[PDB]
């Protein structure tokens, strides 16, 4: 038996977002990944323009056969949702196929670098905070922090105020919160990452140098590899190392020829340096 | 200078939920052989269609417009790979989107996705056979099932025909336009547990054979298994013996892999447990047949 | 239709019966990784000239003859990999060989062999300095050794250059023609069991410095592994930092594996011992200086 | 206690294109665990079935790294010697194994002439002379068909019987070495296939293998054989799996060639397929009774 | 996370390559847990002319309780050597005691070779073993052992048609699948053969094989440990015969060109890795 | 000419009916690595003692008697490697046997099998201790985790050392007898959840440390597992730290194959699931105290 992964992602022809990452990751990493696809595009919204199919209406037909089967899954993982429309679609979907060994993990898909994505609008935002109630797992980024919180976007906070977050979204539900793509002050080549575990209240930390909202869909890859990790026994600061470290990979893999970003890091490449341990801790708690 | 970038696979084939076919099957085979996979959805379904029910969506209509932005970012495709079609009227839109984003160097694979066990699989008709006859002179490389192989040459089934009758099928189709065809699923003379597989390349013009211990039938999507490891093979460079052999082992090594306990074998191959061994030596399998 | 070849490396370098250096490392390693090294033999030693004595043969004068029968077979390369030259009239026939070769998809990588620990190796004087010179820009990637790089640049050795004068140095270098100057066996400041390489590349103007627990001086002929595992990975697509990591942990394992017995660190690294794990998923150890 | 890296010297020629002599020698037995010391005997820009080649001829510096090499201590586990730069070059090279032979040594001769019943080019009888003297020296020798005449001094034979075969087998192990290996034999009525014989003096065995290939289309199809064979006798193995472990990884090299414009000339594809030295291999070598 | 387990059910021999030392190492390289109830302990195995030997008769009792206390579950009873005459009885009630509808029951009926009963067995070992082989599955005697079975005498030259009733003789005393190996090969003294019968399908098997395993002491411990495995993985019956048989074979031909004492048996550690991958040319034949 | 056979170790632990533990892993493990494993059986056992209850058979009395009839058959052993043995009384009979059958090339290793987790194992005593020091003077590598370095040197356990107070432990032991002396389960400062390796080296004067996020003592036999692959890595040639390496990865893997379901720990690591991992490639964790 190999666990199931329920993924309730779009499908992306082209972009290394979405369904397009979360397949091979958790596929490699040695979990079934079966999809629940939210929308069908020729591409990623980061690009100018794109091709765009709401399956709003299809998922409730998905799930009725899923019952009909009697599926059960070991874990369900959101990202990007087709229209506000489906966090009630997928809020009901969790709640009828959770088990008391679930694994929940929402990745709440709204934006990145201060902004939306296309299209976007507050409805997003406002059901996306509903639906994170129903996870163990979440994984903003600082932009997404925000949009969450109902606050403005701000860059620059200090480790207390960035726990205090850490803090806020877990009342709303998850016992693990993480947040990516913090600025690191005076240090404008790295990121951090921030994480909190309710369960024994602790913090960590990572700096890692890379940008990641340089590439499309690292937090797909950063989520995708954290649910494969923490499924496979790994800690949740050894899941932060080995996300960080797979995607600084993929960021280097595209270094030193001319390379178009919005095609995402370079994930085929590296893939199989997931099969290993990180035989040095970067993880600090804070 | 020097540069060696990753591979780009257009994959026209569906995405179900359940069941190991078509999309989720495909990209996680490629990705781990180190292509990028780049979907171009034919349907969506709950699960395959040898589950009792299903749910259904067409993609016919999504797919130009799909299309047509990938001609807006010039996109280029090492590999065309088609299957699991969602409506006849799809193979005029594949055999221009092959018309049109194949390369001079480019390799087009059709699996040939018609049904098995000698029937049709739920919903398809003569139509899906007939259009699936021209898309197939268009591509570089075939597999069908035996099941396939006679909607494909609008001859009756038979499970007992002579390795020289399989080589004639195998010529006929060839001559329809694909290099390199193969014919999976064909059942043993006196071996009712084993399956056999045949292959011709008009390069070189040889012809191979292999004997499996397992009955791919029992499992869905394992002709989706086997296409997706024969085209990595031959994309990384490995001869047509070579990914016959990877193909083969990599299915046997999936298929003796759900043995042991209760197992519902619609699920299919247990993909994930052997993902990882495509990358070790494989086996010697096909021989040439003289 | 899909082709994808062995690609060919032609190795100017000398073959030494005993020791590891020159060829006797560089077709092991890079015939591992997947390339065919066709060899330019530019002397014939019985062993490395670090020990107390050697035979020596000049090959200058056939180098042209094999070079002219190249040309009739109509043999391409992929990539020129040179070392160690067999005298200072070799620097001109291998510029022309890599003027008369190059292709625009090559890598011409050039380890400027001239000495360790602060001297030249035994025989050399200035004019094998001068020439060399001449040979580096005309590589794509080369990689000193620090004595080397001070025999370059044309000044006079020192052990204790900061990062920022590093830099300097891979720029200067850089300036000459190579897109990607590596340089080894640099002295790591109150820790004197290690070393460090630091790397520039031109394409993206990026700085790279990676730090290990070991001393490649001490263990003759490692800058011919070290070269020969760069240009495999880079020839793989690999990203120069993963090249760097590559390298230095095969090192480290080579020499590891010398640990623990009486060992004539003349002989080299333990190679045949590690040569299966340059295969292996590698975590980085390389970083950026910005 | 230790459990270190063998060495073998190779005494064989250094070519630049066409997988030959050291160009596979040292890849196959690197691969397989061992350091292998090359004595060049020649210098070519490629193998010599290319209608031309360079050719610089090793034969004066030879003893001038052997005197190193005693110098120096270093002592060897095997010597495997095949082409070799000039008839005088047997009298260096016998010297050589006198010299470096311990109890324990392996030696492997490849006694290279000629292959398809003709002398390679430039080769002529006097070689054939002198390589006669060197097989008494080797405990394993790998003639091909055509080799095997030659060293027999009789006329080349296509069609002989098994009995024959077995009988010239021992012919060879009789003026020395224990292990004989006969490649390249004719398949009556299966012409697109090759077989090996093989004998054993210890223990007095005889062997078969048959395999789907023809070897003389790739040159240097006898250097990785011996290669391969000198590996595994190294490593442990028994006589007959060295014959399938040598003739499977030879078809996996060949077989790696088919389906696009080859020229054969290059040899068998040994980079695609030197990652299979190692792995686990169903037997077909079958003994003669 | 589980791996099936099997109760073997032989003795620890130090040196020769017999019993538990044979059976703990092929079954775990084919993926299952093997704990031992062992029989006896020696020195070696007693094809040497001198060994050490204890008689484990009046432990295994305690050993059953202690499981019984741990509530052990096995997924196969894998039987050989015994200890004394006095076992059978133990092991019986071991197999009925432990046994589950999906349990695979393994005896090698082991006696003799070379038509002659193993040191210091008599009739009482033999009469017991006809007993133990009623609770059985799968069964594997060599040829010597087959005779002993049936109560009858030796003949080293029997038609494969008195093969084919000598295994339903046997299948009818219980097991569903028997096999006799070290049967002799007409006019090829060099071979010998393997014979098997399923009652299900009514199914015969014959395979021939280049070694003479009577040469080797431990050859039916490592042929009844490779078929134990491959019917575990899901192989075929006669799958497996070509696989203990290739096996065997390449363990025999591993001690060749060399001076070698037999009696060490075959060079199974040497050839173990060869286990890890499928026959490609199938040689048995239906019979 | 060449011979290269099968080398031998004489074993001298329990056999336990279940757990993983003494000869039950010692035989798979180093028969996998390709080496004949000889038993002579210390005692015999139901199942390991950190079970409930264990039935348990000495044999003290037998182990003479096996022993007299390995001299009459004038076997030699490569290697011996004790553990757990049945009573005090058995370290003079292993010791006069290490001294017969010692050979100059021969690797004598012993794991001090007395206790962990601060207690000693059921039914040892002081005697055990007592006669275990005498026996490890005898070995050129012992294995020790911290329970039994402490009881080793008699001093009181504590959890806290700081590692030069661990260098010394190794100085004080090894100086005894064992050249390499290798200390398991060492705490980490703030990680409970995490363990550690440290080693010492007289050939080279090197010490060794390996942090690894697994915790050994929930799973009785894993200081079997360890040695056992210590052993066969050292037999194969492999050097100290590249030892430590594949002997912490494999227990890693076999703990991690454990994880996702209900299982019970006492059972130990799962061998056979990973047993085949061993003949991988192994990435460097041990690393150098200066
Ligand atoms: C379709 C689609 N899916 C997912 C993502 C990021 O998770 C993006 C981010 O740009 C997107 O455009
Ligand atoms: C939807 C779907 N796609 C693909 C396949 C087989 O290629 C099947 C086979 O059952 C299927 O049902
Ligand atoms: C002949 C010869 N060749 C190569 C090297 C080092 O690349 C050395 C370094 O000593 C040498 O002496
Ligand atoms: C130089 C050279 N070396 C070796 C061989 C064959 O081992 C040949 C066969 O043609 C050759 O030409
Ligand atoms: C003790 C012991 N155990 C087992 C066997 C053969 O299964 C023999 C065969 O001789 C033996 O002596
Ligand atoms: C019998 C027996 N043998 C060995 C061990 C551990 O090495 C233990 C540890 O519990 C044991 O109880
Ligand atoms: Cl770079
Ligand atoms: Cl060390
Ligand atoms: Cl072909
Ligand atoms: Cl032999």
């Amino acid at each position: 038996k190999v666990k199931k992964i329920a993924a309730v992602h779009d499908l992306s022809g082209m972009g290394r977002v979405s369904l397009t990452v979360v397949i091979p990751i958790l596929s490699s990493m040695g979990f079934q990944v079966c999809p629940l696809p939210t929308a069908v595009l020729s591409n990623h919204t980061q690009y100018p323009g794109f091709s765009f199919l709401d399956l709003t209406d299809e998922m409730p037909k998905i799930i009725a056969e899923w019952k009909k089967l009697e599926v059960q899954f070991d874990a369900i993982y959101t990202g990007y949702l087709g229209s506000p429309r489906q966090i009630q679609i997928v809020s009901d979907f969790i709640k009828d196929f959770r088990q008391p060994d679930s694994l929940i993990v929402a990745d709440p898909v709204l934006g990145d670098n201060g902004r939306l994505y296309t299209n976007f609008d507050m409805e997003m935002v406002k059901e996306m905070r509903h639906l994170i109630t129903k996870a163990d797992v979440i994984t903003p980024n600082l932009t997404e922090l925000f949009y969450l919180l109902d606050e403005p976007y701000k860059a620059d906070s200090t480790d207390e105020e960035l726990k205090e977050y850490l803090r806020l979204l877990s009342d709303k539900g998850p016992q693990v919160v993480i947040i990516t793509s913090v600025p690191v002050h005076d240090e404008p080549h790295k990121t951090s990452v921030y994480a909190y575990n309710r369960q024994g209240n602790r913090y960590w930390k990572v700096t890692c140098p890379y940008l990641p909202a340089h590439y499309p869909g690292t937090g797909d890859t950063f989520t995708s590899v954290i649910t494969g990790s923490l499924m496979q026994g790994d800690s949740l600061p050894m899941a932060l190392d080995r996300a960080t470290q797979f995607i600084l990979q993929g960021i280097r893999a595209t270094f030193g020829y001319e390379y178009d970003n919005r095609e995402g890091i370079l994930l085929e490449k590296v893939l199989h340096n997931l099969d290993m341990p990180i035989q040095m801790a970067s993880y600090e708690l804070i």
